[PDB]
């Protein structure tokens, strides 16, 4: 038994339980983002920029 | 039993239970971005940029 | 039994319970962005910038 | 809309979610009562002795 | 809107989540009773005795 | 609107979440009783003995 590098986890995500009772939910969006509810979301990324849950109201590049 | 690098876990999601009880939900856009309710998502990207729930209004890039 | 590094967690979540009990949740947003509600989310980046909830009215870059 | 005696719930179970990752398992018995994963179960008695989830060695009843 | 009595409940269960992760799991008996794992089990009972997860080792009546 | 005697709850759970992570889980028995896990349980009884976990070693009742 030697297990060399093993055993490894990397962006991991378990045993979870959620419950959401909601009587009214409402979301109005005039221009921009709107990002709600997110939940159990694992991600690796190699060489390269992660992103989750971002929102963004508008990107401009002018020139 | 010798177990060079293995046994490995990147980007995992498991084990998850979730229950949504809503009586009226309403959602409404003019323009722009809405991401509502993402749940056990696993994602692994290599030389990219990875990205979930990301919510932009717009993106303008001139010249 | 030798064990060279190994069993190792990076961006890890798990054991995790909730209850959210909400009557009424409204979200009204005119530009901009709104991150409302991100729970048990694990990642791990390399070489690249990482962000979880984030939020940006608006990027210009102008020349 | 007046709505004599109603919307009435005896005896309910809704919106359950439930997970059981389990590797091994073992029941042994000899003699007697093993009663294991009772699960979302529901029951109304009317005149009479209600049980869901009972265990019992043996019963004896002599004269 | 009168309303009348009603929009009664009575055992009545909802909005239940679980994760159960075991990796072994063992019940040796000999005579007797075991009763594991009751989850989200309602009940009424009328004019009778009511009983969920009751174990008895024997029940020895003599005469 | 006038709600006369109503909008009642009798032996009543919701909203309940749970993780239960457990590697290694015996149970020996030998005569007797055991309730193990039970989670999540509304019961109501009219005119009757109510019990949720009992156990008992062994009832005798001799004459």
């Amino acid at each position: 038994v030697l297990y060399v590098g093993s055993k490894t986890k990397e962006g991991v995500v378990h045993g979870v339980a959620t419950v959401a009772e909601k009587t009214k939910e409402q979301v109005t969006n005039v221009g921009g983002a709107v990002v709600t509810g997110v939940t159990a979301v694992a991600q690796k990324t190699v060489e390269g920029a992660g992103s989750i849950a971002a929102a963004t109201g508008f990107v401009k590049k002018d020139q």
